[PDB]
């Protein structure tokens, strides 16, 4: 018997939405994107409705944003805008932002947070990945320079970073960066002594990335890319010179946008396609998750179709989970609509 989903709510709303997060411990959620200005836009369900509450116009578009770095108390919004730069907001007070830096020479095309709302161990840190070909870590209570730079030695060419996915952070020096770039390029790297833990290449540009819990060992990771097509790597073993064992999926024919991962279960995710298409997987592991010269490798499962809509008339481009309430769900589109989807079962 299937889950369904349900579009329960939407709004139109009359400008481009590049990204949508749910407002941690409330009923809210953002929608940020751009007059050529930028927009932070704020909404509530009320009524079984949805109320624009505010909107912040900025001087340069905003590309993505996310809360995963602030506290309860505060809530501040941490954002990526085209210009590169990285801003942290506070919603009830925008006008000023709380942190500020040009961090970036090109659109922040990407950012994760964690450590804050009490998930990952260790500081909140930030990360931004940039069409400047590079990644960085910042930690808010340190302004001007970055914590961390992930980027080409300096003899070699710069690409575009797509998506950016913090990792593996169970204690306060165990924190990995899952990187993926326009070439198809994953890169992962190690924070707590900086390492590349792990590349691979996918031939299409990795178009999103996402461990499937943020605070535990790493477990599985899934990569979106176009063509339909994913990813899913088991990340419990690596074998030195061979990787990480994986499985793909041809989900669509169009661009596969964003993976999200269920909070509330980790083997649960929802994968957002290039003409309004939602698919929800589950991913099954096998028996025993070494080979020829007795070197450990892991070994891939696979994934089931539980269910698809087509919701929109353009890409779905982000979709984010409630954390609060389970199988609550918002998305954003290129049609201008937001919708809050139910996903039963």
């Amino acid at each position: 018997e299937k889950p369904q989903i349900i579009a329960h709510i939407q709004k139109g709303f009359n400008y481009t939405v590049f990204d949508c997060k749910w407002v941690p411990c409330s009923a809210k959620f953002v929608t940020m994107g751009n007059r050529g200005t930028g927009v932070i836009q704020l909404y509530e369900i009320q009524h079984g409705d949805l109320k624009l509450l505010r909107e912040i116009e900025k001087a340069k578009p905003i590309k993505c944003g996310t809360f995963g770095a602030t506290s309860l108390q505060q809530r501040y919004l941490a954002t990526g805008d085209f210009g590169g730069n990285l801003h942290i907001w506070n919603l009830e007070a925008p006008e000023m932002p709380v942190y500020s830096v040009k961090g970036h020479k090109e659109i922040i095309n990407a950012i994760d947070g964690i450590g804050g709302l009490g998930i990952g161990e260790g500081a909140p840190e930030i990360v931004t990945g940039s069409r400047d070909g590079t990644v960085k870590v910042w930690d808010p209570r340190q302004k001007d320079d970055p914590v961390a730079n992930m980027e080409p030695v300096q003899g070699e060419n710069k690409r575009d970073c797509w998506t950016v996915a913090f990792g593996n952070a169970y204690n306060q020096e165990e924190r990995v960066v899952c990187a993926g770039y326009d070439n198809g390029d994953i890169k992962l790297f190690d924070l707590r002594n900086m390492a590349l833990r792990w590349e691979t290449n996918i031939k299409n540009g990795v178009c999103s990335l996402e461990f499937d819990r943020k605070d535990i060992s790493m477990n599985k990771l899934v990569a979106t890319s176009l063509e339909g097509k994913f990813h899913v790597f088991d990340m419990r073993t690596q074998h030195p010179t061979k990787g990480f064992a994986s499985v793909s999926e041809k989900a669509h024919k169009s661009t596969v946008w964003q993976v999200r991962h269920l909070p509330q279960n980790r083997e649960l995710f929802l994968t957002a396609g290039g003409a309004g298409g939602l698919h929800l997987w589950k991913y099954e592991y096998p028996i025993q998750r070494k080979d020829s010269e007795g070197i450990e490798m892991g070994v891939a499962g696979s994934v089931s179709l539980l269910q698809n809509v087509t919701l929109s008339t353009q890409p779905i481009s982000s979709l984010d989970w409630s954390p609060d309430k389970r199988g609550l769900c918002v998305c954003s589109s290129f049609d201008q609509t937001v919708r809050v989807l139910i996903v039963t079962k």
